[PDB]
């Protein structure tokens, strides 16, 4: 029922998901001058060498690459985190044009897209239990700007024609998510939420300062996806981003000076 349109988009979500007006909603604007450098923050540990990708799926609100999270193979540790977080999936949010698409903003700047690598805390045993906990999930957010191609994204772009409509999936084995990371792991962190329904307040956000560059041809392929199922009136999957929500009583911390 929910979506990104005039009649079912972000301003409607609170009716089915009243936590939409809660105290730790995401995304937020990152005011770079107000974010406090925290020398106590650890470097982020991204251990993706044994990652096992399984499938690529159009879920009607994004496309996602799902991983085997039945063991500690692709894990996030350190940074602001206590314990070990398993990679479940990554997905993107993007715009109809390059001047919008990101969920987080930086001094009100919107990027063309935002990559979310979703991880869950192994102390809760499964992701369904983890989404009920304030420290259940860690989402690594990476901004995309348009310029030079990202070679590590091309394997993803080239299969999107096979998952055009809601509910379509394909084999997507042997994909290495290290190819989607920028040079620097400098980050901002704050306590927040899932950015789609059910908007659960279960996420430690880790947003990288350094964007990755993708080509116009790569983001054009995102924009050919469809929100609709096959047969249904064609509605391009564009502008699948929630705007910035009130920061309320929260501090954004920077890992860097
Ligand atoms: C599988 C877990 C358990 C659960 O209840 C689910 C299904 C809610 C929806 C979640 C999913 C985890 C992966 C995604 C995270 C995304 O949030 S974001 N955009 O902040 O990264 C919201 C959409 C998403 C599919 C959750
Ligand atoms: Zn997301």
């Amino acid at each position: 029922h929910w979506g990104y349109g005039k009649h079912n988009g972000p301003e409607h979500w609170h009716k089915d998901f009243p936590i939409a007006k809660g105290e730790r909603q995401s995304p937020v604007d990152i005011d770079t001058h107000t974010a406090k450098y925290d020398p106590s923050l650890k470097p982020l540990s991204v251990s993706y060498d044994q990652a096992t990708s399984l499938r690529i799926l159009n879920n009607g609100h994004s496309f996602q690459v799902t991983f085997d999270d039945s063991q500690d193979k692709a894990v996030l540790k350190g940074g602001p985190l206590d314990g070990t977080y398993r990679l479940l999936q990554f997905h993107f949010h993007w715009g109809s044009l390059d001047g919008q698409g990101s969920e987080h903003t930086v001094d009100k700047k919107k990027y063309a897209a935002e990559l979310h690598l979703v991880h869950w805390n192994t102390k809760y045993g499964d992701v369904g239990k983890a989404v009920q906990q304030p420290d259940g999930l860690a989402v690594l957010g990476i901004f995309l700007k348009v310029g030079s191609a990202k070679p590590g994204l091309q394997k993803v772009v080239d299969v999107l024609d096979s998952i055009k409509t809601e509910g379509k999936s394909a084999d997507f084995t042997n994909f290495d998510p290290r190819g989607l990371l920028p040079e620097s792991l400098d980050y901002w962190t704050y306590p927040g939420s899932l950015t789609t329904p059910p908007l659960a307040e279960c996420v430690t956000w880790i947003v990288l300062k350094e964007p990755i560059s993708v080509s116009s041809e790569q983001v054009l392929k995102f924009r050919k996806l469809n929100f609709n199922g096959e047969g249904e009136p064609e509605e391009l999957m564009v502008d699948n981003w929630r705007p910035a929500q009130p920061l309320k009583n929260r501090q954004i911390k920077a890992s860097f000076k």
